[PDB]
């Protein structure tokens, strides 16, 4: 209704995990993984979100996702010192990483909860830009 | 003696110091060099920073391997002790004769923070930034 889809593409990312709840080394696969970012309006208040989710085509349990409002990525800029304003965010990411850039998918050993992290690699770094907590779609 | 010169460049920086921070742009000499510590025979990486205009101007510090374990942990850096300077030099401070420099001074002059940054669509992009002390 008010939701505008910015990016839909499936793109190749590692998913790691933990072996079990008492195992926390982690398994780590490369799988294909589809990334969805839109923007909407919150029903509540009137403004602009950021939404995030991540599936699958084969595992249809796989859904994760988080809604960002300027709050909450003021918290996410803040924590990867991020100089991008809400506004700009996602197309900066969209337009110069998503389009060497790794993906990372971390779940949660209940799978309650997975860090969809972002690089792009510099000669001196793995190069970071950012970590989200995304939850599942219960 | 043992010390060999990797690096000894004239460059731009910006030297901030304090209650908020005032900013100038400044030329500072940075010396990057290695040598064997004299008591363990180890490898020593060397940062020397100074002005010709102000000769009180005199900071530097001296990283063996376990310092820069610190230093790469501190700032997320993959590059070894031994890859690091050369990493750092041919990559950005090349072209510094979007690199940008900054200089962070104690109020007392006791240490400044010198720190390395190249700018992306996304971040300040720090490298990262070496405590050096007043000689």
């Amino acid at each position: 209704t008010s939701k505008i889809a910015l990016f839909d593409q499936t793109l190749i990312a590692s998913l790691l995990q933990p072996l079990s709840l008492n195992q926390p080394d982690f398994k780590a696969y490369k799988t294909k993984v589809k990334l969805k970012i839109s923007e909407q309006r919150n029903e509540t208040s009137g403004e602009k979100e950021l939404k995030f989710e991540i599936s699958r085509s084969d595992d249809f349990e796989f859904l994760f996702s988080e809604t960002l409002n300027n709050e909450k990525y003021q918290i996410l800029a803040r924590d990867h010192d991020l100089t991008v304003d809400f506004d700009a965010f996602p197309k900066v990411i969209i337009q110069h990483l998503l389009c060497p850039t790794e993906i990372n998918i971390i779940l949660d050993a209940e799978k309650n909860f997975c860090s969809f992290e972002l690089f792009s690699k510099t000669p001196w770094s793995k190069g970071k830009i950012f970590s989200i907590k995304l939850h599942a779609v219960r």
